[PDB]
């Protein structure tokens, strides 16, 4: 998440998931894992979400249960626009990545 | 109450088929459905269910570094729920009778 | 099954409010209502109910000089049945949910 | 039941009860008891019912449970006629009984 291209892509993935329905962080973390076979480090999902909230892409809503915080994330209309805008050149991206991949262990 | 205990167990199982859930969520959805609000009762039932091999749980860290629990249905649990279809149908019949005729 | 056991107990109580009955009659009326036909199960439940102070029984000689048993509800039994009204309503809600959504 | 006037009256009572719904013997025995405060001797109800069946006033239907006989009695149309016929002078009967009663301990 600490690399720009990846940070961008993960943002998009989140956004796309949230279009489906609002989600907890743990759900986003799990789906991503299941989709790609790769797990984000503990707590890292929430840092990205924080950023997205700051950016205006997501709104959070928190409950408290033992006095623990249960937060669900919601995509904004702006977040939907960003997703839309930034998903237009994904085919080209994939082609480029493939090429690059042929050069990397 | 034995009747409600059984029914609530099944409701939880049905919820967990949908997707894994926190306790709090189960509690909330139930009240949505029931207008009914349960006394740590939920957690107690969940423990029993885990004892029975129907549910499993794992910890998940949250935004504040707090360890939250998420519950999952097992295959055993699924079958158990599935197995109770006819029992549910019968139960419905009895309740209808009761509600219509208790005098 | 805990759910059905409770429900059948209540059904019996409701029947006995109507008038005292033989076991066989309870068995028959249930199948009418349930299309459901119980395994000496009826007698077993009735014994428990008597243990609980909900039902009493007496012997009655028949046409052949055979001693038949007739079951009666007590006041305790009546209250017990009455007391379960809200539990029944809730149960109905849960069942409806289950039946509509189990997937 | 071993006295004519009483045997007649009890017959009528049975008939009247059966007009309500079919009944077991034990039910007839109980209702009578509750109504009058007086209990027929054991088994005696069934002897009277036998007679009524023979007379065409009642039809019986038996089940078996432990292999015991469970019988329900049903009034016939003839039984209903007899009831009707024989219940027309009951007021006069009551007046006479009252008078008689004034002479008996
Ligand atoms: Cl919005
Ligand atoms: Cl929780
Ligand atoms: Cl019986
Ligand atoms: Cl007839």
């Amino acid at each position: 998440t600490r690399e720009r291209i990846l940070h961008g892509l993960i943002t998009l993935y989140i956004l796309k998931e949230l279009v489906k329905r609002p989600m907890h962080g743990y759900e986003l973390q799990k789906s991503m894992f299941e989709t790609t076979g790769q797990a984000l480090p503990q707590g890292s999902i929430y840092i990205l979400l924080k950023t997205m909230k700051e950016r205006g892409f997501v709104i959070s809503e928190s409950s408290v249960n033992k006095g623990q915080q249960l937060t669900v994330y919601h995509i904004t209309d702006a977040g939907k626009k960003f997703l839309c805008d930034h998903s237009q050149a994904l085919q080209l991206a994939r082609k480029i990545i493939d090429d690059l991949l042929s050069t990397v262990d």
